[PDB]
């Protein structure tokens, strides 16, 4: 079922985004590819 | 164009994240998917 | 190294979502393709 994220990081060194879950112990996480860049 | 996101969720059952959108009826999502785990 | 997410946006007409990140100047992004659609 769907949690809230309590926290919202990226890391330019690994491209990967991590969003830490209300749920548990409060160290599960969703975490995913992206771009990582200097924009405008 | 971009919006913001009113509400950030994720699912360790269907492993996706399900962004809320700013936007509309309120009931415009981003949906990705991600994996899901336990991190130390 | 993960940094804080200062503003999350997405974008029904590039099908992305930007997370602009707490790091050097503020134009740091990550950026990741989705899906965008109206949900119930």
């Amino acid at each position: 079922a769907p949690v809230p994220v309590t926290k919202l990081v990226c890391d330019g060194d690994t491209y990967k985004c991590t969003a830490y879950l209300d749920f548990g112990d409060g160290r599960w996480v969703a975490q995913w590819d992206t771009n990582v860049f200097h924009t405008g």
